[PDB]
């Protein structure tokens, strides 16, 4: 039914998808509701959405919500937006949701389009939001949810779950848009903490540089001799908490305690 309104609106408005963009649209109704309902969409709630496409889980968001702000690189589907549908309560901005400025939301509800997943998530990060319930390539999913000391635990998997409770809410296969992508889809939660761990940001990239060093190595690779001599230097690596870690096994919390100890010694301010 949703896969029959898909295609009579581009005969009807002779859209043509454009994989520079990576269009792909979702005509799966039951993976709309799901994310609605993890979303827990409600009528005080102000909804960022990207790259709404057809508009159809705009749609439902705008059913439910106070109010949905959705992001648009692509100016002839505003045009049919407009023309398509008559909310009240939703505003389209055009532009690359990577590049425009956000308006104030407590949730995202959204598809991500594949090729932004990463400044996206890294933009999202540095908000306040009460919830978020985001599509992303399967592949980047996994990354977000990796744990520590796996073999796709990265920068963003830490600060991601520094920030919150990240999860897997279901997988989407690549059938469930058209036209039909090269890549699998994940439906992803992310619950920000009551304990936000808070990490500088210039000492996880040093750490992450070469993840697969031990912390001692990582920070030897590290620590200039600005205020402090190479046998300060020496005595401050030997007694680092998490010594026997490679970084790829940081924790937060651990990677917060290597903060807090670099701070102490005057390696951080
Ligand atoms: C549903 S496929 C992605 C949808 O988001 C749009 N889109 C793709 N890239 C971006 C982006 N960087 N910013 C905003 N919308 C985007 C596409 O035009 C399409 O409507
Ligand atoms: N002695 C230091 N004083 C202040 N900042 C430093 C010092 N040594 C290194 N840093 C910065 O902090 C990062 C994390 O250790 C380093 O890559 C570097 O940018
Ligand atoms: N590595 C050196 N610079 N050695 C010279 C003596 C350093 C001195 N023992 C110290 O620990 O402060
Ligand atoms: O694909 S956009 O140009 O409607
Ligand atoms: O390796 S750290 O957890 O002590
Ligand atoms: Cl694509
Ligand atoms: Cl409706
Ligand atoms: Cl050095
Ligand atoms: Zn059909
Ligand atoms: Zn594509
Ligand atoms: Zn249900
Ligand atoms: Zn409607
Ligand atoms: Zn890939
Ligand atoms: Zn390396
Ligand atoms: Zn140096």
């Amino acid at each position: 039914k949703m896969r029959d309104r898909l295609f009579f609106l581009l005969s009807k408005y002779g859209i043509r998808p454009r994989d520079s963009i990576g269009q792909h649209f979702l005509i799966i109704e039951d993976v709309i509701e799901k994310a609605i309902e993890t979303a827990n969409v409600n009528e005080n709630d102000v909804i960022l959405e990207v790259g709404p496409g057809l508009g159809f889980l705009t749609d439902e968001l705008a059913k439910r919500a106070k109010k949905v702000y959705t992001i648009e690189i692509d100016q002839k589907i505003i045009e049919i937006l407009k023309k398509e549908y008559s909310w009240n309560n939703v505003k389209i901005i055009q532009g690359d949701a990577v590049r425009v400025e956000w308006p104030k939301f407590n949730k995202v509800v959204s598809n991500i389009p594949y090729k932004i997943s990463s400044p996206f998530t890294f933009k999202l990060l540095k908000t306040d939001f009460e919830r978020a319930v985001v599509m992303y390539q399967l592949e980047f999913a996994l990354r977000m949810v990796a744990k520590p000391g796996s073999r796709n635990y990265s920068r963003l998997s830490l600060m991601a779950q520094a920030l919150g409770n990240v999860e897997i809410v279901m997988k989407i296969g690549k059938g469930a848009f058209y036209p039909r992508p090269k890549v699998d889809s994940a439906l992803v939660l992310i619950e920000p903490r009551k304990d936000k761990i808070v990490l500088n940001e210039n000492l996880v990239k040093a750490l992450f540089q070469h993840r697969r060093k031990t912390v001692p190595r990582a920070l030897k690779d590290s620590i200039h001799m600005l205020g402090v001599s190479k046998d300060e230097i020496r005595g401050i690596i030997n007694n680092v908490p998490h010594s026997n870690k490679r970084v790829f096994q940081l924790y937060p919390e651990e990677v917060k305690d290597i903060e807090e100890y670099l701070k102490k010694h005057g390696i951080i301010s």
